[PDB]
Protein backbone atom coordinates (compact mmCIF):
# COMPACT_ATOMS: atom_id res chain seq x y z
CA UNK A 1 0.00 0.00 0.00
CA UNK A 2 1.11 3.88 -0.09
CA UNK A 3 0.27 6.94 -1.92
CA UNK A 4 2.04 10.19 -3.28
CA UNK A 5 0.40 13.21 -1.32
CA UNK A 6 1.00 16.23 -3.59
CA UNK A 7 -1.33 19.69 -3.56
CA UNK A 8 -4.79 18.65 -3.15
CA UNK A 9 -3.85 15.65 -4.51
CA UNK A 10 -3.84 12.03 -3.60
CA UNK A 11 -1.86 9.21 -5.89
CA UNK A 12 -2.22 5.45 -5.59
CA UNK A 13 -2.24 2.38 -7.49
CA UNK A 14 -5.48 2.49 -9.92
CA UNK A 15 -6.06 -1.38 -8.18
CA UNK A 16 -5.62 -0.41 -4.67
CA UNK A 17 -8.02 2.72 -4.96
CA UNK A 18 -10.82 3.10 -2.17
CA UNK A 19 -14.49 3.88 -2.88
CA UNK A 20 -13.97 7.37 -1.15
CA UNK A 21 -10.74 7.55 -3.98
CA UNK A 22 -13.14 6.83 -6.50
CA UNK A 23 -16.11 8.77 -5.29
CA UNK A 24 -13.32 12.09 -5.33
CA UNK A 25 -11.45 10.85 -8.88
CA UNK A 26 -10.00 13.37 -10.60
CA UNK A 27 -8.39 11.06 -13.08
CA UNK A 28 -7.78 7.22 -13.43
CA UNK A 29 -5.50 4.98 -16.78
CA UNK A 30 -5.97 1.34 -16.35
CA UNK A 31 -2.93 1.35 -18.75
CA UNK A 32 -0.64 3.11 -16.32
CA UNK A 33 -2.27 1.41 -12.98
CA UNK A 34 -3.18 5.17 -11.54
CA UNK A 35 -5.97 7.00 -10.13
CA UNK A 36 -5.69 10.04 -8.86
CA UNK A 37 -8.16 11.65 -5.88
CA UNK A 38 -8.99 15.04 -4.13
CA UNK A 39 -8.03 15.48 -0.25
CA UNK A 40 -9.27 18.17 2.07
CA UNK A 41 -5.52 18.56 3.33
CA UNK A 42 -2.50 19.50 1.36
CA UNK A 43 0.10 17.13 0.62
CA UNK A 44 4.04 17.33 1.75
CA UNK A 45 5.61 15.22 -1.60
CA UNK A 46 7.00 17.52 -4.50
CA UNK A 47 7.32 15.36 -7.81
CA UNK A 48 10.34 15.27 -9.45
CA UNK A 49 10.43 16.62 -13.53
CA UNK A 50 13.69 15.10 -14.93
CA UNK A 51 14.91 12.19 -17.01
CA UNK A 52 16.89 10.37 -13.84
CA UNK A 53 17.29 6.77 -14.34
CA UNK A 54 18.94 6.52 -10.67
CA UNK A 55 17.11 6.66 -7.59
CA UNK A 56 15.77 5.08 -4.31
CA UNK A 57 12.65 3.18 -3.34
CA UNK A 58 10.59 1.96 -0.36
CA UNK A 59 9.91 -2.22 0.17
CA UNK A 60 7.74 -3.02 2.74
CA UNK A 61 8.05 -6.44 2.46
CA UNK A 62 11.97 -6.10 4.02
CA UNK A 63 11.07 -2.38 5.75
CA UNK A 64 13.75 -1.06 3.89
CA UNK A 65 14.84 1.88 1.04
CA UNK A 66 16.81 0.43 -2.09
CA UNK A 67 18.90 2.15 -4.49
CA UNK A 68 17.91 1.17 -7.53
CA UNK A 69 18.71 1.86 -11.57
CA UNK A 70 15.93 2.20 -13.25
CA UNK A 71 14.51 1.78 -17.08
CA UNK A 72 13.06 5.04 -19.14
CA UNK A 73 9.12 5.08 -18.87
CA UNK A 74 8.18 2.66 -21.56
CA UNK A 75 4.92 0.26 -22.51
CA UNK A 76 5.98 -3.31 -21.54
CA UNK A 77 4.13 -6.77 -21.56
CA UNK A 78 3.54 -7.51 -17.52
CA UNK A 79 2.21 -11.11 -16.83
CA UNK A 80 -0.91 -11.45 -15.09
CA UNK A 81 -1.64 -10.45 -11.59
CA UNK A 82 -4.88 -10.64 -9.39
CA UNK A 83 -5.52 -7.49 -10.41
CA UNK A 84 -4.91 -7.52 -14.25
CA UNK A 85 -5.11 -10.00 -16.85
CA UNK A 86 -1.63 -10.78 -18.80
CA UNK A 87 -1.19 -6.95 -20.51
CA UNK A 88 0.83 -3.78 -21.58
CA UNK A 89 1.52 -1.54 -19.43
CA UNK A 90 2.55 2.26 -20.46
CA UNK A 91 4.61 4.50 -18.73
CA UNK A 92 6.54 1.90 -16.49
CA UNK A 93 9.84 1.45 -16.12
CA UNK A 94 11.85 -1.39 -14.12
CA UNK A 95 14.82 -1.81 -12.06
CA UNK A 96 16.19 -5.18 -10.23
CA UNK A 97 14.58 -5.56 -6.44
CA UNK A 98 11.87 -7.00 -4.81
CA UNK A 99 9.01 -6.75 -4.66
CA UNK A 100 5.40 -8.55 -3.46
CA UNK A 101 1.95 -7.58 -4.38
CA UNK A 102 1.65 -5.54 -1.12
CA UNK A 103 4.71 -3.59 -2.07
CA UNK A 104 2.94 -1.42 -4.37
CA UNK A 105 2.24 2.41 -3.69
CA UNK A 106 5.80 2.28 -2.18
CA UNK A 107 8.02 5.55 -3.30
CA UNK A 108 10.24 5.83 -6.13
CA UNK A 109 12.38 9.19 -5.65
CA UNK A 110 15.93 10.67 -7.10
CA UNK A 111 17.42 13.69 -6.10
CA UNK A 112 14.82 15.97 -7.47
CA UNK A 113 11.67 14.58 -6.06
CA UNK A 114 8.96 11.39 -6.63
CA UNK A 115 9.67 9.93 -9.53
CA UNK A 116 6.63 7.28 -9.36
CA UNK A 117 5.32 4.04 -7.20
CA UNK A 118 6.02 0.25 -7.52
CA UNK A 119 3.48 -1.05 -9.25
CA UNK A 120 4.56 -4.60 -10.85
CA UNK A 121 6.70 -7.19 -9.32
CA UNK A 122 8.54 -10.92 -9.56
CA UNK A 123 11.58 -12.76 -10.58
CA UNK A 124 13.46 -10.31 -8.79
CA UNK A 125 12.31 -6.94 -11.10
CA UNK A 126 10.38 -4.31 -9.37
CA UNK A 127 7.99 -2.35 -11.83
CA UNK A 128 7.27 1.75 -11.15
CA UNK A 129 4.23 3.87 -12.57
CA UNK A 130 5.74 6.70 -13.56
CA UNK A 131 4.83 10.29 -12.83
CA UNK A 132 7.05 13.27 -13.98
CA UNK A 133 4.82 13.54 -17.25
CA UNK A 134 1.78 14.51 -14.73
CA UNK A 135 2.27 18.05 -14.62
CA UNK A 136 -0.78 19.19 -13.27
CA UNK A 137 -0.08 17.28 -10.22
CA UNK A 138 1.83 20.60 -9.30
CA UNK A 139 -1.46 22.89 -9.78
C1 LIG B 1 7.45 -6.23 -15.35
C2 LIG B 1 6.59 -7.44 -15.33
C3 LIG B 1 6.11 -8.30 -16.23
N1 LIG B 1 5.29 -9.22 -15.62
C4 LIG B 1 5.30 -8.89 -14.38
C5 LIG B 1 4.57 -9.54 -13.26
N2 LIG B 1 3.20 -9.05 -13.21
S1 LIG B 1 2.62 -8.32 -11.87
O1 LIG B 1 3.69 -7.55 -11.33
O2 LIG B 1 1.41 -7.68 -12.25
C6 LIG B 1 2.25 -9.61 -10.70
C7 LIG B 1 1.66 -9.19 -9.35
C8 LIG B 1 1.10 -10.41 -8.62
C9 LIG B 1 2.68 -8.44 -8.52
C10 LIG B 1 3.72 -9.12 -7.89
C11 LIG B 1 4.63 -8.44 -7.10
C12 LIG B 1 4.53 -7.08 -6.94
C13 LIG B 1 3.52 -6.39 -7.57
C14 LIG B 1 2.60 -7.07 -8.36
O3 LIG B 1 6.08 -7.81 -14.10
ZN1 LIG C 1 15.56 13.25 -11.10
Amino acid sequence: SGAIYVGNYRVVNRHLATHNDWANLVWEDSSRDLLVSSTTAQGCDTIARCDCQTGVYYCSSRRKHYPVSFSKPSLIFVEASEYYPARYQSHLMLAVGHSEPGDCGGILRCQHGVVGIVSTGGNGLVGFADVRDLLWLDE
